């Protein structure tokens, strides 16, 4: 039976003598598929061995079937490298796995001849869909999905990946690599804590490695934000997404650039200069810079102002949340120009469907109100599970104790036999291990995310700092002024991690910098804009002349 052949491939399907590290992994499908021709939106694909199956098929306390799928693609032509793609929401699906590298790329790893995997977390959106614990996020009521969510999968997946590449092409990949956003970014940073040896390169962009603490900032918006809020939904709870308008976003963000986008030396529509930002910054007392005036309305709310009922809100809503003594549970958020922008008539959506939902809408549609991410709050982090109706959430979020309620995530409770933060969280700086075997970490992160902190991040940064010092020589942080969640806004979005990945793994370089590109350069009115992301605490300079929208014509440097 030669290797990397069809027969290979169809040997992994019985009483075959493939060794799966867990014994409990079965193979639904071991099938040879032809290379594919590039299309408008993909890479061509090579020809490759396509082996997807299940891990460890239970039935949960709840009744409900579980089990942990994988799907791998094996080139017949390699490269030597072993690749998983991350997940995103609270997984539940299975990608074509192909391995996406985000960053708005065409190209998948498996477009460059690395061998590819990619899981669903451990539960299914179609068959975990409890219309009595809020849908797909349901898999919370098993407390085994809930580890498998957390850690397990990936961990069960990389073993069995690893093992399928060994047999398959007869040798063991040379380096392994993780690529993963948001959720995929929160189970990169897992890989480097709990599983240092298992990828040599890990890229873990907007990464939610204090995931259970997002329903408690998603409480607190809301809260924030009730004041300001215009009439009510059928259920009585104030309409959060008419607290602000389209325009009345579009102009906090000419507010912010007004005050903020020059203190980098160049007034580009991006707040390259995010720290002196925050420090210059204030809703309450800043001028509106087309009229000369305060943004903040002294008089009748005007196109042209913002009511003081809408500052106190938002400013609250960007502090973060405390408890009764005043401790912070999260953390504050950063003001950038990636709040709105405009191209053409289109008013970015990017940042405001998380805290405030759609303007034009009878309902609350936000994902920190009656969306996704409460529903996962209350079914998948808090112990034990408070399952409810769809539509008492808001609800929930409304009445929701900064005192009780921020608890459940550091709780245990009957069979839920670790908390939302033990198996979830990724929180630990101890990463020497990771270190210590050559193991590279890129980590990124848009300063207009409303999922996740880019300060947040930064922090995590500052204390792996302090930990271990040096941290820059296994470990750096590409902030993107602009950028929304995982893409989108004004910002460059879009840019290639792996080749500057496999550089620092393969090759010692480090990345002094990444290119990046605007994926909507409508937002600066150009065809093209391209700059260079920078190592934290670096940030984009102009070099004094030149074109605005060429990368030449910037250097990475410390603030002024
Ligand atoms: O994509 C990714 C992504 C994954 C999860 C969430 C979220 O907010 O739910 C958490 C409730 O504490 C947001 C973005
Ligand atoms: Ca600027």
């Amino acid at each position: 039976v030669p290797l990397a052949s069809r027969a290979a491939c169809e040997a992994l399907k019985g009483n075959g003598d493939m060794v799966w590290p867990n014994a409990a992994t079965v193979v639904e499908v071991a099938a040879w598929r032809d290379a594919a021709p590039a299309t408008a939106s993909a890479a061509a694909l090579p020809e490759h061995c396509e082996v997807s199956g299940a891990i460890a098929k239970r039935t949960g306390i709840d009744g409900y079937p579980y089990e942990i799928k994988f799907r791998l693609r094996m080139p017949a032509e390699w490269n030597g490298r072993f690749f998983m793609e991350g997940g995103s929401g609270t997984n539940g699906s299975l990608s074509a796995a192909t391995g996406s590298i985000g960053g708005g790329q065409i190209a998948s790893a498996l477009s460059r001849n690395f061998a590819t995997i990619a899981t669903d977390g451990g539960h299914d959106n179609a068959v975990n869909d409890n219309p009595d614990a809020l849908g797909t996020v349901a898999f919370g009521l098993d407390p085994q999905a809930r580890l498998d969510m957390g850690y397990n999968s990936y961990d069960q997946v990389t073993q069995a990946g690893k093992a399928a590449v060994a047999r398959f092409y007869g040798r063991a990949a040379d380096k392994s690599y993780f690529i993963g956003c948001s959720e995929g970014g929160r189970e990169g940073m897992m890989l480097s804590q709990r599983f240092p040896s298992h990828y040599d390169g890990i890229v873990a962009g907007a990464p939610g490695y204090q995931l259970p603490k997002a329903g408690i900032s998603g409480a607190w918006t809301t809260q924030s934000l009730a004041p300001a809020a215009v009439g009510l939904d059928a259920q009585g709870v104030p309409l959060i997404n008419k607290s602000f308008s389209d325009a009345d976003l579009h102009l906090l963000s000419q507010a912010i650039l007004g005050t903020c986008d020059a203190l980098d030396g160049l007034a580009d529509g991006i707040v390259d200069n995010y720290r002196a930002c925050q420090a210059a910054f204030d809703p309450a007392t800043a001028a509106n810079p087309a009229n000369g005036q305060a943004l903040q309305c002294v008089g009748a709310k005007t196109a042209d102002c913002l009511s003081p009922v809408q500052v106190t809100a938002i400013k609250r809503a960007m502090a973060g949340p405390v408890n009764s003594a005043g401790t912070p549970l999260y953390n504050r958020w950063a003001w950038d120009a990636g709040m709105s922008g405009l191209s053409g008539t289109t008013y970015n959506q990017g940042w405001r469907s998380w805290w405030l939902g759609s303007f034009n809408s009878s309902a609350n549609n936000a994902q920190r109100v009656s969306g996704f991410s409460a529903r996962s709050w209350l079914v998948d982090f808090a112990t034990p599970p408070e399952p409810m109706p769809m539509t008492q959430v808001a609800a929930r979020m409304m009445k929701f104790d900064f005192d009780i309620d921020p608890l459940k995530i550091w709780a245990t409770s009957g069979q839920f036999t670790q908390s939302s933060m033990d198996w979830h969280g990724a929180t630990s700086t101890d990463l020497a291990a990771f270190r210590d075997r050559g193991g590279k970490m890129i980590l990124y992160h848009g300063m207009s995310d409303a999922a996740f902190s880019a300060l947040d991040t930064a922090d995590y940064y500052e204390r792996l700092g302090a930990a271990m010092p040096g941290a820059a020589g296994f470990a750096r942080l590409f902030l993107v002024p602009g950028m929304n969640h995982c893409s989108g806004g004004p910002g460059t979005d879009r840019f290639d991690m792996l080749t500057p990945l496999v550089a620092w793994v393969e090759r010692g370089e480090a990345p002094d910098q990444i290119s990046a590109w605007s994926g909507t350069p409508g937002y600066f009115g150009v065809a093209a804009r391209t700059r260079p992301l920078c190592p934290y605490p670096q940030i984009a300079r102009y070099k004094g002349s030149g074109d605005i929208n060429t990368e030449a014509n910037f250097a990475c440097a410390a603030p002024p």
